[PDB]
């Protein structure tokens, strides 16, 4: 909600109250998603400034509040802050801006990232390029210079962050993506490379100096229809664990694949059918393995821009012999959204 | 405070400053409240949409920040998430919303909840139906679909939470109240039973596999005089503990009782009295305990509707042979909130 | 930014986002500030309340969120309410206020806290009067009664905090301060003296039963030009620290020294060169080591009042022979920060 607006300053207030539950048999620990209440908040700012006729500045922070914590011990679980960066804009110059924001790789992956409450699965935060991570410096290009509508790309250089876990650790890196749009018609490709840290090296699963990601993706967008694939590859960079005696590291390769379809009725309804599916291969004492292996089917209804609700049921595809123990029974969110 | 109302859309952003100190004996660790700071504030939102003539939605969050931490190692202490719903409001067949929000039990104990300071001490927090839990969904009847000024009622579902301490767990529950109101008369009740976690019943206090909690509440509001009674009866459902060496758990019954009485003059000043007992029965090893006895004597002075100052005086009637080491000392809150 | 302002009363609602890395050799670990991202965002709300002609009502909140930790178990670390106070102003009486809000001595010390980055090293939060403190209770008088334009004064109480930290802990403690300020030129002077805690007496570093701060400034501040000088001394009140087997403890007594220039042109650009030196003296087992001791050099350009960015290289006097371990290597700070 834009709140503020004087003398060249604009200040967007945004957030939302979701209510959330995943239905998911028993316990739900050898489900999709888990099981119970799943509630939670976002609160976030956009700012932008008129500084001349080209020039413009802007910071963005966003922060996740869950609400399916006690008010004792457990207060904090699952809480943090997702968006945190500032930079500027010149004309058609382009976009520069650092701080703890969104890969490139990302640009590609935003294409299937679309279903009611899952989906968007390769897209792992603290994971190099392909969701949010800390310590990218970003450039941006609209149209090409202003002189081909429909046309953009980035390049990002992510720098080292030396965490305490291999997980959410990484080396210094470099990224781009491209992007073509045509009446509804997209086409996108991503790639990036990183170093890996030492703790990361030092982990059981995982070989090798550079973590690789990369992913395409092609969509149809207008006249109500949404359509949309993507097909990715990753090599040292995808993290993985037991279930039992927690061993974990990274795969050392994995193929991925995401299909979307959905249709946006006048009414307000959108049915969604997807189907995902993502492979690990080469991981140590194990070979091959799924990740992912599912179809969607749900549906979000539109009452308007501020509040809407939604029902995602998970086809889970993943079988209980799965070498690596991810689990295999099925999940349904259903949920309410208010936004402002 | 209205930040936000435009095209249909409106948003109450909302919070305060409460500078606030409790005075008690030397540690006051064996006082009612304890001492030292205890200065804090909140912040939250409220949002409604208009999404036609009979039907709205809205969303709520409200957090709490603790300000006498430091801002080393403890700086979390004390913060929570308290409120987070969304639902929505249909013309005159009622109101469903999901998410963490106040328990039905609640309805009728927030007629004593009217202390400067203290008080509805009966309304802990993750506590089935008595105060905020997490996964309530709630429908609420106005007027009784509009043929009956001043009669409402509820009903409410409470989902399992099986958190990691007992004292925050819950089973599968429902509940409900009635309320009627008459010319600054009123009178309520309300019910809610519930099934206990394996991790409750574990524990060595409280027996059963049901907890229970019900009040009723009978109030007289207008002509600048607030005065409210409430009795109440729980099975298996008040947290209790031990001081020395914890053992802690539920207690197998207790017996509530609330009374107060408060006076507001037009120049803004309200003297508030109060007395509560609350006391366990059947506990194991011990018996009977006081849990809550004290009188109050207090004051709030309002300045306008976003300034305030008060002071709560706790006559703390329990005394140190208590069994269950329940402190014995009285407690004063000198408080000072600025409110928008 | 002030996004409510009806009725008599109005709240601004305000925050930034600095998107900020330092640059460090190797580790960082043994330079001045470290080396890394470092970005983070901070959000707040001031509220003011017209109550009559000469009455005046007020609160405010101010928080901390780190934007370099991951969304995994380090989410929250950084994470800090810094200021939390309500109070009244009266006419030419002076204000009151009481929460977590900066010490007296403070009003001394902000005179060199100027840098683009860094600087203003002997404003240790919960360090009794030298930063931002839980319970303080402040009174401030305004031109001494409307009587002396430019002169002020407060004074103030500080109640005990008995922490799990010596280093956050303090006893009960009272201060002051004293300022005038003529035509672009101000002197300051302020002092504090407390009580240590039990657990602070304890500690291997430190020894005596009362910390004492005091601080002087003087400066220019008109025509673009920026000069000011600080000079102060403390006794056990300087948190101090081994780097590899942790003792810690404060300083039995410090010298400290801040000198600051600024020049401030006309298109926005600020250069800044400031020297600071800090030393301990009759540390146990030590004798004296210095704590602070470099030089800076660095410059901010404002884009607007929303706008900047800026360099901070310090150049780090201290060197590895340091028998604290007080890291001697240099550090700049690069950053970009959008504020609204
Ligand atoms: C198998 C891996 C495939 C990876 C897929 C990466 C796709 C990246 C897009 C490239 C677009 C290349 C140029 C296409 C745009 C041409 C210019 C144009 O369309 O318009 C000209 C007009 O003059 C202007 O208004
Ligand atoms: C000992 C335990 C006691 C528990 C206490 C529970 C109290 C719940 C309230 C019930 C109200 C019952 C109906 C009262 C309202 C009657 C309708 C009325 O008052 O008004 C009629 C008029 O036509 C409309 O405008
Ligand atoms: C070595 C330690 C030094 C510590 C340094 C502490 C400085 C504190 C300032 C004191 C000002 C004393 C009074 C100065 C103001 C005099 C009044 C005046 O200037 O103006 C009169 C006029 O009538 C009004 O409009
Ligand atoms: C007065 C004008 C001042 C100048 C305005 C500057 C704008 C800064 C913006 C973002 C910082 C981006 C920093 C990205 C750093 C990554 C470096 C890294 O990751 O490690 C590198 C290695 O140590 C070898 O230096
Ligand atoms: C302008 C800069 C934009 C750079 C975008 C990277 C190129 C498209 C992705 C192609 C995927 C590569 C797949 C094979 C990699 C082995
Ligand atoms: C059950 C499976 C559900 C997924 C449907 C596949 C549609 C995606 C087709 C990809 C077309 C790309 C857009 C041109
Ligand atoms: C397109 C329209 C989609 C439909 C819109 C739906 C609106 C959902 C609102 C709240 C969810 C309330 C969920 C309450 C669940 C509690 C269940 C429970 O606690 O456990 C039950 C047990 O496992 C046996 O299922
Ligand atoms: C319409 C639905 C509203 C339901 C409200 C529950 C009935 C009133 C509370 C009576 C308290 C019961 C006390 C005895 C229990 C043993
Ligand atoms: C000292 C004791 C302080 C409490 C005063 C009791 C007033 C409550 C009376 C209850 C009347 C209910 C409203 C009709
Ligand atoms: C109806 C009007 C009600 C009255 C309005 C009151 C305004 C209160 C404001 C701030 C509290 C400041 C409290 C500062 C307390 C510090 C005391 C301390 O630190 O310890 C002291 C020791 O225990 C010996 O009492
Ligand atoms: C009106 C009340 C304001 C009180 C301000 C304290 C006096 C100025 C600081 C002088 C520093 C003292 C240095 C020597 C201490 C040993
Ligand atoms: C290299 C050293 C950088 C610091 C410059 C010293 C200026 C401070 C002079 C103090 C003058 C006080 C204001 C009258």
């Amino acid at each position: 909600a834009e709140i503020y607006n004087k003398d060249g300053n604009k200040v967007d207030l945004y957030g939302k109250a979701v209510g959330l539950h995943y239905f998911s048999k028993g316990n739900g620990e050898n489900s999709y998603g888990g099981n119970g209440d799943m509630t939670y908040a976002r609160l976030g700012f956009k700012g932008e400034t008129q500084i001349n006729s080209d020039l413009t500045g802007y910071g963005q922070w966003e922060y996740n509040f869950q609400g399916n914590n006690s008010e004792g011990a457990d207060a904090q679980t699952g809480n943090k802050t997702r968006l945190a960066f500032a930079g500027l804009k010149y004309a058609d110059v382009g976009s520069f801006d650092y701080g703890r924001n969104y890969g490139v790789v990302y640009d590609a992956l935003g294409y299937t990232d679309m279903l009611p409450e899952f989906g968007g699965d390769t897209a792992y935060s603290d994971d190099f390029f392909v969701g949010r991570v800390g310590g990218v410096a970003t450039y941006r290009n609209s149209n090409f210079f202003g002189l081909v509508d429909g046309l953009n790309f980035a390049v990002q250089y992510l720098g080292k962050n030396e965490r305490d876990t291999a997980r959410r650790s990484n080396g210094d890196g470099v990224g781009g993506s491209i992007s073509y749009e045509y009446e509804g018609f997209g086409i996108v490709g991503a790639y990036g490379a990183a170093d890996r840290t030492n703790l990361q090296e030092a982990q059981p699963l995982g070989n090798g100096k550079k973590a690789e990601q990369w992913a395409t993706g092609l969509k149809y967008d207008a006249n109500n229809i949404y359509l949309a694939a993507n097909y990715g590859e990753t090599r040292n960079a995808t993290p993985i664990t037991n279930k039992f005696t927690n061993t974990s590291g990274f795969a050392n390769k994995t193929q991925d694949v995401l299909l979307v379809a959905q249709y946006q009725f006048d009414f307000g309804l959108r049915p969604s059918i997807a189907y995902t599916k993502s492979k690990a291969k080469d991981v140590e004492g194990i070979g091959d393995v799924d990740l992912v292996n599912y179809f969607e089917v749900g549906a979000t209804y539109y009452f308007n821009k501020n509040m809407s609700t939604y029902v995602d049921y998970i086809i889970n595809q993943i079988d209980s012999d799965n070498k690596l123990g991810v689990g295999s029974d099925d999940t349904v969110a259903v949920g309410i959204v208010y936004q402002f």
